[PDB]
Parts: structure tokens; sequence; C-alpha cells
């Protein structure tokens, strides 16, 4: 059973306590789902199972993906599951779906991601039992259960820093990358090349109500300020907020069906999924997992870099994409052509699925075909997806 | 591809803030993954993917499943995912493993779940942005994200209370069900009926290091109190501690394979997955979802209630199993033979893959072949799974 | 011995999360205590004991008075006590100062009070023992130990809304008083009538100097009839006629008259007497009336000998009911404004008004002044001072 | 004007989370004031002003002293104030009462103090504005505002340990001191000595009513453990729990008058206050501050050490009383005749007044006319009262 991506939608990527702060992650998951369905040509009735990535579901209340579904308009007959594969949660949702559909368990499914890092709460670890005496920690849940390694408590960035140096990556080369990302993720917000993949967002507030249709981080940045930005993860450090992905808010969804189920509803799906692959190695090498994730996909699928037109390779850290580009021998003109998250943002739970939609939607406006999205995973993993335009 | 369970393991269930409280959920997941992969007569290296349920990941640190697997001794070359299908994550985890094994992504998988309700933290919702002025809230993570309806903010036990009344389930009727679960629960401890499936878990007291091997509630549970306990969800309600499931810490792991992977490796699997099904409906009517689940199971399999030797139906509340039994016309003596969650405890992330495994235990020990396992899920859902001994 | 106020100084009074939010209460107290000393015209060493009002001592660390004394440049040998009789803190510090200086225990004292209401933290009450199971409250310290009655957890503007109503005080009456206040306040700033009592603060974020109270620069006169209530949906009390929440500090160098002379100092005022009034916590808005009644019974005065009163504007209505029941002239009360318009950093104000009263009495010509403010738990104090 | 103490009473001192963790600071002062006034021969009305020391008010409510004054049965006309001179607050309040009486301001006053370090809250300093990002602290209000010096954040202990090394006091010397303290406490608890000064306290819990009428530490203390105890404050230090004042709850209250006011109502008072002294030095030298206090006292009063029949030198640590006894040449046979803080306990707000009581009680039961009571005050300070029976 050949699996196909019928429709796809995703929210703007609102930066930390920025545009979409007054929206709950769930509410952002709806906007993505609700519009992924409408763009498909199906009804809500006719969705069997949802799978949503969600890394920080503290304070999201019971069954985060259940809520996102009911709000998106879906019936209570529809089954839902929240998953956490950290920064791959969104691309793991698509792969769980893709396999369930190969195994005849459903014929129509949605598979997106969702994060409001802004309203990720705070946590008290000993307050249940009693702190008894002495001061104590109160932990950033975004940080504690998201950005910092379980063993070392070191920031995903701290590791990027170590790995970077070790492979030779100078302030200047890492600034070359993060500088073009700001122009590309402004060249597309200009040529309006992202309005297609995106669905704007009606936000409340004291200052009346407002529409949000554009990626927040790039329009509130400075491209000249870059080679003076203080280091972010080590006093004498090469990594800064320019070349490190942003803390941001958003969601995204895809409708997935079998070839037949789509050829039987006379729907014309955007793309077909050719294969997926998981890379897994040591937490400290999370920044490099992408190399082997593709090296596995290129393996299972029979493809090479050369037979690929575009790649969406998440910029958790400019060096991730760089070293992945370096190691696999990828021309920079064929990688994140509308720019990566070091310009746009990275709502950890959502990106996996966004970059699939963005990839898809680039193969379209660039009249390309064969594509590969990969992202890195805190805990030392990558997930690689490979699809084809229809 | 006929899909086989090959071996399985499940920790003792400890009461809220008792015998398994020192140990984390990551750490109970490890004990259980280890002792499963071993009993299967395979090596760590041989495990390709892991799928671990977990409803309460606040305070668990990055990738709760990644830490479970690593700590167990699985090499980092082994993919790790955390899912949340509320109280059904265990069963879903198995159900996903199932379809992925079918699909062809993997031949060897570990799937299961882990939870320490005792070490669920607390959350401040506005500590990040600022409480400006006036009193604020501090939220029990277990209740806010695990144990109460998203929409209304009402506890599972409250929705259960309303439906007990509506279906006219009397104080007396429910106790009798529970006065039986505990009798069955102590009998298995007494005569070692659950030894096959339990790994013991080694803990630190102030007296040095002791082993826990038995479930906690069956021991700390006084049978001649059940008629005089107070109601739990309504001042004058029917549902008490005794006929509601206890809040528990535990984990459980199963080793799944294609039948021709067990064959190739010269192994004797325990049982076969014949089929699975889901049911979804109004989040207020979740206790009535297992009935549909099993109906959906019977349809997808071709099984009837007569072709079924033994049943596992998770006793979230005595009324859940009582009502699935009434409608399906099931025979008490062939349903939760060794007792359920009302006597033995309910580690929410875990109880979905543990029951799969008590079933495989009872079927072999009581001399059955065909078994059905199912449980209700908050959000208005349930999962069912059907299996046959080899 | 008669008691002189040698000199004084008080900070600007910033808003809630406003201009002196970047300064702790201990640091404001400091600014106030240092500039008081300098003015008295004596050495930090000459001061023998420091008493400060502090309502909200959570997270100011050990002995808040003590820290302030030290940071103000007073030596380690300088006695330090920190006290709380709520909003009357500042003025009780000056009444404990009076009684010490009367009884031979000292000669040179500093008294006043300090309050960052902005940086008042939040508290948890069960987290030491353990929360165990079920949700919990995170209480504001401001509200729990300052603004909400003990027995009834009811705010003070709630009790004052209730009093206004029984004593029949309309939105109109009140919004009027509030308008005259904000004018007299806005007037004093342009005129510089408060430059003498005030000591500027240098906040560092670069760095800038706060010199004028902050509320009266950001309070529209126009919109007073258009403010929504604050304590009950069908309310007559608003942001305009109820005191606003304020950073600020105030200190005051008291001597025995003998030590004043014996140092060649020319002091500002003499403390002729003082009184406390204590009654039912619901009737806190009415305690000033008793306060001043006892103060007259003691001093031997009548409202006649008073040239100017400072009866704190805790709520517009507290002054408006004292003004009724004592027969006081709005023209002879809170001349440069009051709490409603300027601010009310709760610990500080008790002393501040003693200081403003003295700056006015001078600039406006006048000998005899009276200070009174209302206190939760059902109390008030009054001071009776005379210029020299 | 001559000042007299007409009566007092004092709660038994509770241990930290011990046998008065279920009464507030306020209800303890309440129990104290009431019995004080009862023993005084007077009517609650006749009390004109109330001064109560309390170091840890956070969470106690508005006007801790007021609350207590009322709950004792003192009318609303009897006005109230709360003061804070750290560990000598309770003495300070008596000194202010003495001065106020002297000056003409009242006729009958009540001075005392109250602490419940048990029921002291935890604080979040950065909540109101917001934590924005990264982990925070939750700060013990007993440590922050009570037991750690402002400048350094070091514990009173840490200063006491560093002082004890410099002035060369050996662990074995402080343990000999501690050992005679506790034997004195135990002899005192059992022979009934403290009963004339103690007022029993009535509580609830599960079972129903309890009467606490005995200091808790002397009854839970094991003489033998003294020299085996770990070092409390430095890695390989000399200061242990047995020779540090215990964290405790309690309260005390004295009924003071001028001499003529007590005769006018025809009452035989217990003792005349003769003088008080205040010492103040750098915060690291707080430990030695009682020496200045009794120096300045001797200086004001006219008195010398051979005039003083008994001392109450509160033992914040064994090494205060010891360095204090060394310097003024005192005999532990004449100082803390019934034990002190190390054995019984240290309710910071209360000890100051309490020990004025024990001193008196002691001088009546052991024959003796002249007394001195001093205690060291966090922040480099110390107060001291001298008093004469009548
Ligand atoms: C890098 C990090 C520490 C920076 O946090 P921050 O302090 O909030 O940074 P901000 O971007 O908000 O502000 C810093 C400056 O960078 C600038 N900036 C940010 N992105 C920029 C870009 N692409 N180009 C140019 N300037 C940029 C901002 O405009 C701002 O300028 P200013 O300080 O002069 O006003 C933070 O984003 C982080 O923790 N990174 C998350 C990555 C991570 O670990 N997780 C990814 C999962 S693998
Ligand atoms: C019902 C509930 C509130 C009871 O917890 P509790 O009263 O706080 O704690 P306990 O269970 O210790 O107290 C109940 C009492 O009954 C006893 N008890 C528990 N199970 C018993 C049994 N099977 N037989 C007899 N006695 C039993 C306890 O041991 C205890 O005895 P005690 O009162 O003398 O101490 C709690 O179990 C709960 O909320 N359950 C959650 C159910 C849930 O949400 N699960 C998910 C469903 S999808
Ligand atoms: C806090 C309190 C002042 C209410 O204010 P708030 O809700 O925080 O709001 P603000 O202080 O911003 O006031 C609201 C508006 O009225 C304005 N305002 C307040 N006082 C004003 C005055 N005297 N004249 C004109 N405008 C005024 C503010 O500037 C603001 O204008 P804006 O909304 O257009 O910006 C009031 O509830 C209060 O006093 N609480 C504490 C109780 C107390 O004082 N107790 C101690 C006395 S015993
Ligand atoms: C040092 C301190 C923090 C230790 O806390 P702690 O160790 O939790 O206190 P504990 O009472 O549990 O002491 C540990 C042991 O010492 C024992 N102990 C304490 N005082 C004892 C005594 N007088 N005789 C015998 N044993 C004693 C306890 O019984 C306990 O034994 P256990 O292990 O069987 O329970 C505490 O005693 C203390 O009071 N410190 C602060 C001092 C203070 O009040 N500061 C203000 C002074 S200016």
């Amino acid at each position: 059973s050949d699996i196909v991506i019928v429709a796809g939608a995703r929210t703007p990527m609102g930066g930390f306590q920025g545009s979409l702060a007054g929206v709950s992650a769930v509410d952002l998951g709806a906007v993505a789902i609700r519009e992924a369905v409408q763009r498909a040509g199906i009804a809500a009735e006719d969705v069997q199972e949802v799978i949503m990535g969600c890394v920080l579901p503290a304070g999201l209340k019971q069954g985060p993906a259940r809520q996102a579904a009911l709000a998106a308009g879906l019936p209570a007959a529809t089954g839902c599951t929240t998953i956490n594969k950290l920064c791959g949660s969104g691309m793991k949702a698509v792969m769980l779906a893709h396999d369930l559909l190969k195994a005849g368990t459903n014929q129509v499914m949605v598979a997106g991601g969702m994060e409001s890092m802004s309203n990720a709460p705070y946590v008290l670890e000993k307050a249940r039992s009693g702190l008894r005496m002495g001061h104590g920690e109160i932990k950033d849940h975004m940080f504690l259960d998201g950005l910092e390694d379980a063993r070392t408590g070191r920031l995903m960035g701290s590791f990027a820093q170590e790995t970077a140096d070790k492979y030779g990556v100078t302030r200047e080369e890492m600034d070359a990358y993060a500088i073009e990302s700001l122009k590309r993720a402004q060249a597309a917000i200009a040529d309006g090349s992202l309005a297609a993949e995106i669905v704007p967002v009606t936000v409340t507030s004291r200052k009346g109500e407002s529409v949000v249709k554009d990626d927040e981080q790039p329009l509130t940045a400075n491209l000249e300020k870059i080679p003076s930005l203080r280091p972010a993860f080590r006093k004498d450090g090469t990594i800064t907020a320019a070349n490190a992905s942003s803390i941001s808010d958003g969601a995204s969804a895809l409708v997935l069906m079998t070839a037949e189920e789509a050829q039987r509803r006379g729907l014309k799906p955007l793309a077909r999924i050719v294969g997926h692959a998981t890379q897994s190695q040591d937490p400290s090498e999370f920044t490099l997992a992408p190399i082997g994730a593709m090296t596995n996909l290129f393996a299972r699928t029979g493809w090479s870099k050369d037979d690929v037109d575009l790649f969406e390779i998440n910029e958790a850290f400019a060096m991730v994409t760089m070293l992945a580009m370096r190691e696999h021998g990828l021309d920079h003109a064929k990688v994140n052509v509308y720019g990566g998250a070091c310009a746009q943002g990275h709502p950890v739970g959502s990106t996996g699925s966004r970059i699939i939609l963005t990839l898809i939607n680039a193969l379209r406006q660039k009249g390309g075909k064969r594509g590969v999205a990969s992202l890195c995973i805190g805990g030392g993993e990558a997930t690689a997806v490979a699809l084809e335009l229809l």
C-alpha cells in the first residue's frame, strides 16, 4: 500500500513570549488540523486516527492531541495519541501514521506537531512530599524536560558548542550560514512563498484582536548586529542566538491516506512517502545523527544526494545543517531555500512535520520533485523522511 | 507476517508514596525492559525500536523512554519513543509495535509503559510571565494532565460516579465485585500465580537495601473495611477507594517480533497477537468504551465471546468491568481471574501492556488458548487486543 | 525632656512595578536614613538606635532595619529594631522613638519606615510538610499579611466600600475629593513644594534620578468620573479615590531637646504629644476620628489651634469622614495632596506625612500641625507637632 | 517610674514539625497572653497596649500581634504592634514595654513573642515580574529572613563554627556543656520545676484532643548520641545538633506595669526590671555580642557578676554561653540552671522573653534575689535585662 500526503497546513512560528503567547498549544494544534482537513477535500467525520508530537504537555490538561482534535472540529469517534520523540515528535507522528496505513489499521489519518514554549509551565519536584528545610530549585519545564540532556543536564546548545569546535566550525563560517537564512526567510516572507504552507491566526488580547500570517522571528531581527552578538552557551563560545534555532510557538498537520483511499475519493494528494529511517547514537552526538539518518534513508529507498532536488534539514544549530551538508556533500542552494529555524523558530514538537510540508511546498514553487527532510533529536537521534510530488 | 509476543515483564505496583517511590519511572521502565529482553533469550543489541507509554512526563527529564532503554542496557543504536494515549498508552505502545512489525520497519521491538504517580511534580502556570498581583494556583501535574477531563476539569472518578448512577450500579453491587478482586488478588500472591510475569525491583530503605516482588495494595488492603469506606467523587456517592483503582507506580515491557523472526532465531514465542481495535466517543462516557472496543475487536477478528477462554478488562472502577461484562454477557469466573486495578493498583502509563501480560500468564497457568484484553481511556476511548498461546 | 524632629528625608513614591522597582525597600530606607542624618547636620556615629516600619519583610533577608542602617552608612554599633503596626508602621517607629528618648534609653534616634510593595514576594504554606495530592494556592504576601483582614480574608477597600455606604458616601462626593487631591499634587510638583522633604533616588538599568512622586505624572484628571470600581461590581471606590500601591521610604532624626541644643542644631519641629485608637477591624476607616479625639484629650488642644492637618488618604473617604466628624476645613488638610494621588508605600507613610506636614506648616506659614492615618485590625495613630 | 513584671506564662517549646506544628504562631501567643493576664489578677480590658516579637511573619496574616491579642480575649480597644530584633525580638518587646511605661504612655502593657518555624512558608522572589526563562530558586523564609546573615547568606551556625575555631573551643568542650544542659532539662521536666512558668497547650490531629505540657527536645534527646553526631555546619566541624539551639515553636508573654499601678490594684509583683542594655557589632561577631551586652548592663545598672545570683544566657550554640562564661568569669552552676536552647529549643521570636521567665521562676525555686538574662542577636547584636525579685 503506497502512502500519500493529501493536504498540509501549519501556524506562523511565534518567538518566545511573542505573537502567539496568548494561544495554548492545543488551540494552535486545532488551527493546523482544522485547515489540514478542509484543504484535503475530506470531512472531519472521515478522519479515523490523529497522532500529534508534543514535547512539553505540562499544563496542557488531559490528552493534549484529544483536545486539539475536538477543537479542529473532529468527531469524538476519531481516536487521538500524543507522542514525544523530542524534536522529531512531528516526523515520528508521520512515520507512525505511514506504517499504520501500510498495516491496514486505518485508511485516513492526520499526523502533525504542536508547541507553545511560551506557556510551558514551571515544576516543583519535592513540594508533593515536602521540602522540609533549606532553599530549593524551581525548574523551567521547557529546559528540564526539553532542552537539557537527562544524564548531564547540559543544554542541547552546550553539546552543539563541543561538537562544533571538534569539527572546526569558526564564528565566521557559522555566521555565513545564519546570515543567508535571515535573507531567505525574508525573501520568502516577501515573495509570499510561505502563505501557501501557512494558515493565519486570530489572537485576542487587551489591544483588541489581531491576524498573524507571517513568521515572527525574522521580522524582529537585525542582520548587521550578527558578528557582535555575545556567545550563548560558553563565555568564549562560537555559538550565539543568530546561528542557534529560536525558542518559538506553533503547530502543523498533514492528512495521510493510502494511494487507493485517495484514488477512490477522487482526491489528488500533494505527495507520496517513499520511505523513512531512524538514526540513533550517543546523546553527545545528537548534532550529527542527521548524517546517518539520511545515510539509512538513501540506503532503504535506493536514493543518493544526486537524485534529490531539495532537502529540509532543521537548523537546530547552523552547524547541524552545515556538517550534514559538509559530510553528505550537499549544495547550499538546495537546502532550506526559504530559510531554516535560526530565522523562523523551532516549536520543538511541531518542526518535524512543518519541514515535511515546507519541503513538499518547495518542490512545488521550484517545480522540483524528489525531496528529503531530516532533523536531529536531543537524546542523540535523527529521523529522515523521503517523499515525491504527485 | 504473523506477529508474536516473545516474552514480557512487569514490576510490582506500589501504592501512592510507598514501596516503589524512591525509584523513578525511567528507572522502573529499565528493570522491566531488561528482564523482558533477557527472558526472550535475545541480546540488547538485537532490539531495533522501543515504544514506552507515560501519561506524566513532568520532572522525568528529556526522553523518558530514551532513559528507560539506555539505563536497562539497550545500546544507543536503538530508537526510543514516548507515547501518551492516557491510561491506554501501554496497550497502544504494543498496538503501534504490532503495526510497525507488520509494516516491515522493524523485526525486533520492545513496547510497554512506565509511571511513578508518587513522583509526579506540581506546576505554576504564570510564574514565567508574571502573577502581577493577587493569589495564584499551584497545580498537581497528575490531576491537571492525567486524572481530570480537559473540557470540564472533572476527575475520571466523577464521570464514573454519574454513569454508575445512570446505569443504576448500587453501592452493594460494586463492593461484591471488589470484595472478589482482592480475594483473587491475595490468592495469586499467596500461591505465586504472578511470579512468572513479575521482575522484582530493588529499593533503599533506612535499613539498607530490600527487594519488592509482590504488589503493594493487596497487602495494605483490609477486606472487612470495603463495606464502610467513604465515597471518593461525590459526598453520597457509590464509588470508594475499594471499587476505584488506586494511584500506583510501576512499569511493564513486552518483546514483540514477526513469527519468522522468533523461528529464524530458534525461539518459542509465548503467544500471538490475533488483532486489536479502538473505540472513541464523548469524553464523559469513557467507562462504556471498552464494550465498543471489544465489539470492534470481535468484528475485525471474527471471534465471538464464546471463542474466548480468558478476559483482561482493566478495573479503573469496578463499574467499568461490571458493565463491559453485563452488555457482552461475560462470565465473572473467566474475567480478571487473578484480580485487577481495584485490588492490585493502576500505574496509568503501564496498566495497558501489563494486562496483555497477566492474560498470557493466566492462559498458560489455567490452561486456556484464546484471550481478550481491553481498557477504558480518559478522553472517551478504549483499546482492545486479542491473542492466542502457541 | 521635650522631643525635637531635627531633620528628615523621604524618597519619591513610585508606582506598583514602577520607577523604584529597581531598588529594594532596604536600599530606599538607606537613601532616606543617610539623607536624614546629613540634614540633621550630625555624623552617622552620633545616631544611637534606628527603628523602621516594615509591613512586608519577606525576602528582604535578616533584620531589614539593621541592613538599611548599615547601607545608609551608620556604624555596626547602631541598635536596629524592625517593626510592623501595618500602615501606621512609620508613625509608630516615631512614637517608639518619642518614648525611648523620653525614658533616658537614648539621645539621638532615627525612625521612619520603608516599603517595596513592588518586590513583595509570593508564599506557599503546605510545601514544607508536603502538598501530597490536589491543587494549591500560591499567596501574594502583599494581600496575605498587608491588605486582607485576618478574620475574613476581605481586602481593606472592601471594608471601606462597606463603611462609605453605611455612612452614605456617593461616587460623586468621593471623585470630587480625588480631583482636588490630584490637582494639589500636580500643583506641588510644578511649584517644587516637595523638593525640601524629597531626596532624589538614582536607579541604574544606564542610570536616572527619580525626584517627583510618579502617580501624579501618569494620572489623567479627565478620567476620574470614568474609572470602574475596584472592590464590588456596584462600587463607589476606584483607582482614583483609593490609595495606590507604592515603592518609597521615609526617615526622621528625633532628639531630646537637651541633645538638640547641646549640638548647636536648629530643629524643624517639637513633638507635643501622640495617641493610638484601637477598635473593630471593620471600622478601620473610622479609627482616625478616635485617634485625634484621644490626641485632643491628651494635648489639651481643639481642631481650633491646628493650622494644617495631614490625615493620610488611605481611601478618599477616610479623610472625608474625619473632615465631617471633627469639623475640619478641606483648605487646612492634605494641602499638597495625599495618598490617593502621590502614593502609599504602606510601612513608610506613617513618617512621611509627619515630614510633609512640617514642610507645609513652614512654606504655608503655620505653627501647630496634626498627623493621623488609619490602620488594619481596627486602629489608628495620631501625632501632634509644633514648629520652632 | 519603676517597672514590675506581675506575671508571665510560656507554651512548651515544640520541635521542628513536632508536637505544636498544628497550632499557628498566633494561637500560641494567644494561649500565652491569656494565661499571662489570668495569672496577673487583672481583666483583659485593663491591658492598654501589646508588643509581640515575631521574626518569621510571612503567611501569619495581617497584624500577627493584633490577631493574638484578640484571640487571647483582649478587647479591640487594647491596641497591638509586632516587632523584629531577630533572636532577641522577645526581650526587645519587654524593653520597649519598660520604656513606654517609664515615659507615661500606658499603665498596663503585655510584652512577649511567638514563632512557629514549623509553619514558616516558602517564598518565590521572581514570581510577580516573571521568571522569563531558566531555573529559579524557592527560598526558605526561616533561612532567608531568619537564620542567614544578609551580607553573606552564611548560617548563624557557619559564623558560630568559625568563631569557635578562632577562640579555640574543642568539640569535646561543647559536648561536655551540651551533656550538662540536657541532664538539667531532663531532671527539670521530671521533678516538675518548669510547671509554674509553663502553660499547657491543647491541640487536635486525627484521634482527637492532646495536652502538650513538656518541652519536646529533652524527651526525644539521647545523651549517648551527643559525641557520635555528625558536624552540623562545616565539613569536619565541631558544632553538632546537640550543641546548637534546636529549630522550635512556642510563645511567651509577660504582664508589665509601673510599680505604683501594680500597688493601686493591690498586686504582689514577681520582680522589678532594674535595667536593660543593648550591644551591637559587626554581624560575624554576633556570637560574642552577649559579652558587650552584660558589660554595658553592669555599666548602666551599677551591678557586677558577684551581685548576679543566676544568669539566663540563651545558648544559641553551646559556645555562646561558654565564651560568655569564660570572659565574665561565670560558673555553669549559676547559669541556665534548668538547661537551655540546645536541650529545650529556640523559638527565635520567643526565647528573649521566655528566658526572663525561667530566670525569675529559677530565682523563686532555688533561693536568690538578682538575675541577668542576655541572648545573641543575628546581625552582630545582643540585648540583656537585669531584674530583682520582690
Ligand atoms: C540562543 C538563545 C540562548 C538566545 O536566547 P535569547 O537571549 O532569548 O535571544 P534573543 O534572540 O531573544 O535575543 C538575542 C538577540 O539575538 C538577535 N537575533 C536572534 N536571532 C537572530 C538572527 N537569526 N539574526 C540576527 N539576530 C538575531 C535578536 O534580535 C536579539 O538582539 P538584541 O539582544 O540586540 O535585542 C536561546 O534561543 C536558546 O536557548 N536556544 C534554543 C535552542 C535549543 O537549545 N533547542 C533546540 C533543540 S535541538
Ligand atoms: C479513590 C481514591 C481517591 C482513594 O485514595 P485515598 O482515599 O486518597 O487513599 P487510600 O487508597 O490510601 O485510602 C482509601 C482507604 O481504602 C483502602 N483500600 C484501597 N483499596 C482497597 C481495597 N481494594 N479493599 C479494601 N480497602 C482498600 C486504603 O488502603 C485506605 O484504607 P484507610 O482509609 O483505612 O487508610 C484514589 O484511589 C483515586 O483517586 N483513584 C484514581 C482513579 C483514577 O483516576 N484512575 C484512572 C482511571 S482511567
Ligand atoms: C491597586 C489599586 C490602586 C487599583 O489600581 P489597579 O487596578 O492596579 O490599576 P491602576 O493603578 O493602573 O489604576 C487604573 C487607572 O486609573 C488611573 N488612576 C489611578 N489613580 C488615579 C488618580 N488619582 N487620578 C487619575 N487617574 C488615576 C491609573 O493611572 C490608571 O489609568 P490607566 O488604566 O488609563 O493607565 C487599588 O485596588 C488599591 O488601592 N489596592 C490596594 C488597597 C490599599 O491601598 N490598601 C491600603 C490602604 S489602608
Ligand atoms: C543544626 C540543625 C540545623 C540540625 O538540624 P537536624 O539535624 O535536622 O536536627 P535533628 O534534631 O534531627 O538533629 C539530628 C540528631 O541530633 C539529635 N539531637 C539534637 N539535639 C540533641 C540533644 N540535645 N541531645 C541529644 N541528641 C540531640 C536528634 O535527636 C537527632 O537524632 P536522630 O538522628 O536520632 O533523629 C538544628 O539543630 C538547628 O537548630 N540549627 C539552627 C540553629 C538556630 O536556631 N539558629 C539561631 C541561633 S542564633
